[PDB]
């Protein structure tokens, strides 16, 4: 199914598991990093119309708010975990360019910087601004948007 990079729009860095492993342990944090390789490729498993799991290709683990809450508060870390459940549902809003968790909050770089350094953690946060925007691009062309829903 269609593979993509999650690119932070303001800085051009990508979502990675911290340490870049092909098999990250449960609860490894998701960070921003400039490197491109097969261990930062993602896919999107549609569950219910806009909602689905954001899946790390190399390991098959998916994105979760740490602790798996329905309504994680601001600053909750994004991590990878093997479990599938409704608290790991996100919508990939490719029109407003953001990623929304089921509870209504978004993925941010921690600190909200438009230029986070390599290995900055990502967190849940309710705010909307230029620095929490993400676009979904081809592994072979980091400037070409791809359709994550098909």
């Amino acid at each position: 199914m269609t593979t993509f990079l999650i690119k932070h729009k303001a800085s051009g860095k990508f979502l990675h598991p911290y340490g870049g492993s092909s098999n990250p342990a449960n609860n490894t944090k998701l960070v921003l990093h400039s490197d491109i390789h097969e261990r930062m490729y993602f896919q999107f498993d549609v569950v219910d119309e806009r909602w689905g799991y954001i899946k790390h290709v190399a390991s098959g683990k998916i994105v979760h708010p740490y602790g798996g809450q329905a309504n994680p508060p601001n600053e909750t870390n994004m991590v990878l975990h093997q479990d599938r459940h409704d608290r790991a549902l996100f919508a990939m809003d490719f029109f407003n360019d953001n990623i929304m968790h089921k509870g209504g909050k978004y993925i941010h770089p921690k600190g909200g910087s438009p230029n986070p350094p390599n290995n900055t953690e990502t967190v849940i946060h309710g705010d909307k601004h230029a620095a929490m925007e993400f676009i979904f691009v081809s592994p072979k062309n980091k400037d070409k948007r791809v359709l994550v829903y098909a």
